[PDB]
């Protein structure tokens, strides 16, 4: 069901290698966001997306299992090394959202949804 990726090369080549290129416009009101869930943080940080846009999160791990839950939303997904977790969401409220990892409570990320 989930797309496969080589976890040993995910940080050197491909769409998760450069966090400055994590946000790719794939349509007029559509963005794909390549998120790396690693020990112990998120890449990019912060994730910046416009409000009302369809976001396609493509999340993967180069090490161990991580969680990807965006507080105040129903986004609650497991992130496995070598597998791509896909989350589709449209943020209707601008502001800052916290990304939470259940196994690592010291691991935090930020999403900024712009007006
Ligand atoms: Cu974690």
């Amino acid at each position: 069901k989930l797309e496969r990726v080589d976890p040993t090369t995910v940080r050197q080549e491909g769409p998760w290698a450069d966090p400055a290129q994590a946000v790719v416009q794939t349509g007029p009101n559509q963005y794909t966001v390549y998120v790396l869930a690693f020990a112990f943080g998120y890449q990019p940080n912060p994730i910046e997306v416009p409000q009302g846009a369809e976001i396609v999160f493509k999340i993967t791990s180069p090490d161990v299992i991580h969680g990807f839950h965006v507080e105040g939303t129903n986004i609650n997904v497991e992130v496995l090394p070598g597998e791509v977790s896909t989350v589709r969401y449209t943020f209707k409220r601008p502001g800052e959202y916290r990304i939470i990892c259940t196994p690592h409570p010291f691991m935090f990320g930020t999403i900024v949804v712009k007006e």
